C-alpha cells in the first residue's frame, strides 16, 4: 500500500473510457499513479512561505509535485462500429514521474 | 471559471528571508514560480483517466487525472551572500519554464 509514482496497467472495453466509443473490443491502458514523497523541492518550499504571507498574487499556486506522465504512447488500434481499425493517439502514459 | 488565466511563470522580488529556507540574508532575489489555471482541456488520457476512476477501477491509488501548472525546467542556481559574509549557493530556486503537466 501507498507505493510511489509510476506506470499502472489495466485492460478496458473502449466503451468504458467515456470517450464516445461505440466498439466493446479491449485495450490496453497504461497510467501515472502513485506517491511523490522524494522530499519537498527548494522551490516548494519558498513558494508555500511566500504563499501563507499573502505576497503571491491572488492565483491557482501549485507548490506540490504531480504524478503525471512525461511520455504518452504513440498510437492504440481496435475495430470500430464501422468495423474500421481506428487509431487513438495519446490515450496511455510512456512514462511516468513527480512534476 | 471562464478566463481564470492561462498557466505561466510568474516574477516576483524577495527576500531570501522570506523563503525560510534557513539562510541569514537580506539580499533580494527574482523568484521565478508557475501559477495559472491548466483547463487543457479533456486530453483523451484524462478522460479516459476521470472515467475509470468515476467506476473505481484504479486499485484506490492518489491518480491526477487533471494536468498541473508546474515548472518543466528549473534555473540552475542562485547565489548570494549572508550576513556573516558567506557566500551560499541555492540550486533549483526559481522555474525557467512553466507547462500545463
Amino acid at each position: 500500500g501507498a507505493r510511489p509514482c509510476g506506470l499502472r496497467e489495466l485492460e478496458v472495453r473502449v466503451s468504458e473510457l467515456g470517450l464516445g466509443y461505440a466498439s466493446d473490443e479491449t485495450v490496453l491502458f497504461r497510467y501515472c499513479a502513485g506517491a511523490c514523497e522524494a522530499a519537498a523541492r527548494v522551490y516548494d518550499l519558498g513558494l508555500r512561505r511566500l504563499r501563507q504571507r499573502r505576497r503571491l498574487r491572488r492565483e491557482r499556486v501549485r507548490a506540490q509535485p504531480c504524478c503525471r506522465p512525461t511520455a504518452y504512447e504513440d498510437e492504440v488500434s481496435f475495430l470500430d462500429a464501422h468495423s474500421r481499425y481506428h487509431t487513438v493517439h495519446e490515450l496511455s502514459a510512456r512514462e511516468c514521474a513527480c512534476v
